């Protein structure tokens, strides 16, 4: 790599691993279109086994990403509608509360307040459907965001239902094959387990637990390798030869609602390139990102915006994970760590390598 890009990679990563006490961590920077690796530590403390450029780890709520793409592939295919009411793929979804509220709210946490966690008592479909029967919306539609697994994750089903697929056969055979993402899982193989990674939470190793909705909202495991694939499929979408496919990535990164200065998208979160960095840095801080905020409609939206800083953390209980790109200046960085540590020492480091390449 370019001098400057390990420059600035280890000037910033040496000292997060050690203020933060992260194990393991890999790092791809893509500078002029093409990806740099870097790595640190272990994917398992036990058996002294280093993060390699083929360790799996979980990528947490970044999963949502995959998620707003593939429902914006299934957009593009005519498969489904944003502006579809959500009862259109769920009839038994009767509660007079669901009226008004479409696919566009679930997939971007404006339905009204769904909660962040799918309820741990919620296992079957018939679980679910009383889970979002009952539940009462604190706001009508399309009025205030709430980040949320069971609005997201809702979209998600949702979504792949006319395709007849699962939603990991969907999300295989039409997001992860067609980007070569081949290192990349819902549901790791026992071939691949060799790569997985173990998370660490006070210490000890953990992996992400089951839950209803968890393919959709936080299920993905990926290489540093097929990130770094992904950020450049979603920085250079027109390279992608899969029509609908590029059209849904274009969708995901479209400005829907506006809260301060950030947009969301399906799964991605976007600002004006350039930022603020003490917008975006403190910003990502959990007590503004999960809080409750009114949202500006953006009437109609904004197709993706070159000029934009395009980005998303992601969490599990022992995985912190960020990716984050500026489509203008062909720049983007992906950071994946086995230990959950706050959101904005990951953005704080990711802002200062990218400002400096830019
Ligand atoms: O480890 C587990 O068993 C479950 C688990 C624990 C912690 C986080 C997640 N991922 S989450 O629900 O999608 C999410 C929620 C809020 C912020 C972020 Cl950044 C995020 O990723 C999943």
């Amino acid at each position: 790599a370019p001098q400057q890009i390990n420059d600035i990679v280890h000037r910033t990563i040496t000292p997060l691993i050690e203020q933060q006490k992260i194990p393991g961590m890999a790092v791809a920077v893509i500078y002029q279109g093409k990806p740099y690796y870097f790595t640190w530590g272990y994917a398992d403390i036990a058996k002294k086994q280093p993060v390699t450029q083929q360790t799996l780890f979980e990528l947490g709520s970044v999963s949502k990403t995959f998620t707003g793409v593939l429902g914006g592939d299934a957009i593009a295919r005519g498969e489904i509608k944003l502006s579809d009411p959500t009862t259109k793929y769920w009839p038994e979804l009767t509660a007079k509360q669901w009226n008004g509220i479409t696919l566009l709210h679930l997939a971007t946490y404006t339905a009204g307040g769904l909660p962040l966690q799918v309820p741990d008592e919620v296992k079957s479909s018939s679980d679910l459907l009383r889970f979002y029967q009952n539940w009462q919306p604190a706001w009508a539609p399309g009025t205030q965001r709430l980040y949320a697994n069971s609005s997201i994750g809702l979209f998600g089903a949702l979504a792949v239902k006319p395709s007849g697929l699962s939603f990991e056969q969907a999300m295989q055979t039409r997001v992860f094959q067609p980007l070569k993402l081949n290192h990349t899982w819902i549901n790791v193989p026992p071939a691949e387990e060799k790569n997985y990674a173990w998370g660490y939470r006070e210490g000890k190793a953990v992996h992400v637990s089951p839950g209803a909705l968890d393919a959709e909202a936080y299920g993905v495991k990926s290489t540093i390798e097929d990130m770094a694939r992904w950020v450049q499929s979603n920085l250079k979408p027109l390279d992608i030869n899969e029509k609908t496919l590029q059209q849904g990535i274009q969708l995901a990164q479209s400005r829907y609602w506006q809260t301060g200065d950030m947009y969301q998208g399906l799964g991605w979160e976007m600002l004006d390139w350039p930022v603020n960095p003490d917008s975006i840095i403190n910003g990502s801080d959990n007590k503004i990102a999960l809080a409750a905020r009114p949202v500006k409609a953006i009437t109609p939206p904004t197709p993706a915006v070159r000029a934009s800083w395009v980005h998303k953390t992601g969490a599990t209980g022992g995985f912190g994970s960020y990716v984050a790109f500026i489509p203008e200046k062909e720049l983007g960085i992906v950071m994946l760590a086995n230990k959950n540590y706050p959101n904005p020492a990951r953005v704080d480091a990711a802002w200062q390598i990218l400002n400096a390449l830019q």
